[PDB]
């Protein structure tokens, strides 16, 4: 039976104007195309003199020659070997030639999370041999990474953990080791060795892409020895007993190099095991006590807790901070855990970190906070204002979206729209948390994924997050990357509300600079379902200018009136739910 298995390019797709050629691959051989046409869809027109060639189950469309911002069709009945007649057809988008032109103090700033959890294990390390070798990856990779409109990547933990080559990097057990030293029965960590992450970094400045540190602080994990160690009166669990814990730090492989700082049970708050009764818990060791930290009892996590206050240890992780980035080279940081580990201390570091150099260094913290009084409230515990957090109270209504939500709340949802908190957002859809394949705490974004990318990147405020997983794994690249031109050339000037959301539209404006020509965007989305074409009167700043969907979806133009009012459109489906109107010239 006659279908297309595929067709070059795909349908939907966004194409160059230099496209010469169509491929489309059918099920049996092909016979005879009775009926062809190549069609400009905004004026109707059929291109005249377009060549087809019959090879097997192949017919290759030539002699053409596409316009940019435009929306083709290509129908075509075909008769196949068996006298099977198939009609259809495929639709595409031409790339736009002439980008509006950006000063390049003004691009826009966008961060991919180069990491997810399951990344070389599994099928995963099958189907993408590559990712064995992260950082040389990333390497290879800069120029389409910039390319595509990322500013900075945020690398997994690039330090040694206590699994050594498994270790996603959370497990901390050495961080002056960068898989330099033979420790945890491994050279490299999982990601690669010191000098090709150097390269890597390198590769990645070169290309004007930034490098942030995914900073696991809060505490340690795989230590070389064991002690006896007393638990405190106040210890929850055990309290006056003594316990086996294993609190004895002092990196043999490395032999002092970079740092001679070496750990035991006075560097540490306490711990969860007690290898005497065999037994976990929460253990508080004499004469310590938790740190100050936002919520009460918190400091406790897992592993060995640090004691920030230690002064010693202070010192030594403010020596690395400044390694990381001085020294390294490194850009920024993610900080891991940032709510269980002291206040006083993260600002502490954040204010020497920041001061070693005259970069301005990039920090955001993990709090994984889903209601934005509680977050904003950690903000000005810390008092740090270098200080962002990831938006997981924006994520909170994209989960609400996966059966429905009211998408006029989108005006307001997120430290992202929060009066005096609204740059220290740090906007995201997933990561290896939230995204996982077994042990999540929460369910991944699995239906209207781009409706919630195409918000966080057109947005005015907060820096979003694209992540990998979703990008180069579950493939939605092609339908990503046409957001990220959004973000990269249009989406500048104020950002403006309008008066006609409802429970399924949410819309939003982006009127270009003044000064710039051919930039700004009307951003529609929908949690819809009906399966059909819905329009808004919007007012887009920009009188007397045709605008079209750069997303293909919909195969309209919209040209405003002379105060700037236009019916912008979107097809209200999970699967095309996201229109992106931009200027045609
Ligand atoms: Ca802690
Ligand atoms: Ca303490
Ligand atoms: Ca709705
Ligand atoms: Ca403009
Ligand atoms: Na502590």
């Amino acid at each position: 039976s006659l279908f297309l298995i595929e067709s070059e390019p795909s349908t939907g797709a966004s194409v160059s104007k230099n496209l010469t050629e169509i491929i489309l691959i059918f099920s049996n051989d092909i016979n005879k195309v009775s009926q062809l046409a190549l069609t400009d869809l905004i004026t109707d027109s059929d291109i005249q003199g377009i060549d087809y060639n019959i090879e097997g189950n192949k017919v290759i469309i030539n002699n053409f020659s596409l316009e940019p911002t435009c929306n083709y069709r290509l129908s075509y009945e075909v008769i196949d070997i068996y006298d099977n007649h198939l009609q259809g057809y495929i639709e595409f988008l031409v790339n736009q030639s002439n980008y509006p032109q950006i000063p390049d103090q003004e691009v826009n700033h966008t961060i991919l999370q180069a990491f997810y959890w399951e990344m070389n294990t599994g099928e995963y390390a099958t189907e993408h041999p590559e990712e064995a070798n992260l950082w040389n990856l990333l390497a290879e990779r800069a120029p389409e990474l910039a390319e595509a409109g990322f500013t900075a990547v945020w690398l997994p933990p690039a330090n040694k953990g206590m699994a050594g080559i498994h270790d996603v990097g959370y497990g901390t057990y050495d961080l002056w080791d960068l898989g330099e030293f033979d420790q945890k029965g491994t050279v490299r960590t999982k990601y690669g060795t010191k000098g090709e992450l150097e390269n890597a970094i390198d590769a990645l400045h070169n290309n004007d892409i930034k490098v942030y540190f995914d900073a696991v602080l809060n505490h340690r994990m795989g230590a070389d020895y064991a002690e006896t160690v007393l638990l405190d009166e106040n210890s929850r669990d055990k309290p006056g007993q003594y316990i086996k814990a294993w609190t004895g730090f002092n990196f043999p492989g490395r032999n002092g190099e970079y740092s001679n700082f070496t750990w035991n049970g006075q560097c540490f708050d306490g711990t969860d095991w007690d290898d005497y009764s065999k037994e976990s818990g929460k253990y508080l060791f004499d004469e310590k006590s938790w740190d100050w930290t936002y919520n009460w009892d918190e400091d406790y996590l897992m592993g060995a807790d640090v004691d920030y206050e230690n002064e010693a240890v202070q010192n030594d992780v403010i020596d690395w901070g400044q390694w990381i980035i001085n020294n390294i080279d490194f850009d920024g940081f993610r900080l891991d855990a940032v709510k269980h580990i002291d206040y006083r201390f993260i600002d502490k570091w954040m204010s020497a970190v920041q001061n070693s150099s005259n970069r301005d260094v990039f920090f955001v913290g993990e709090a994984w906070v889903e209601d934005v009084d509680d977050l904003k409230g950690f903000l000005d515990t810390v008092g740090n204002p270098d200080l962002r957090v990831f938006d997981f109270p924006l994520r909170s209504f994209f989960v609400d979206m996966l059966n429905g939500a009211y998408m006029a709340d989108l005006r307001n949802a997120g430290l992202v729209n929060s009066p005096g908190y609204e740059n220290r957002a740090v906007t995201f859809v997933d990561n290896h948390d939230t995204d996982r394949d077994e042990g999540s705490y929460t369910v991944s974004i699995y239906s209207r994924k781009y409706q919630a990318y195409a918000y966080i990147l057109t947005r005015a405020e907060g820096v979003p997050t694209v992540y990998w997983k979703d990008y180069y794994i579950w493939e939605m690249k092609e339908g990503l990357d046409k957001l990220l031109t959004a973000r990269r050339y249009y989406a500048y000037g104020p950002g403006y509300e309008v008066d006609n959301n409802d429970a399924d539209i949410y819309s939003y404006v982006r009127s270009g600079f003044p000064d710039v020509a051919g930039d700004g965007l009307v951003l529609m989305i929908s949690d819809g379902t009906s399966g059909n074409v819905a329009g808004k009167w919007i007012n887009s700043r920009q009188p007397d200018t045709e605008f079209y969907d750069l997303t293909g979806h919909i195969k309209e133009h919209v040209t405003t009136d002379s105060e700037g009012y236009g019916n912008f459109k979107v097809i209200k489906s999970e699967d095309k739910g996201w229109s992106i109107w931009v200027p045609v010239e």
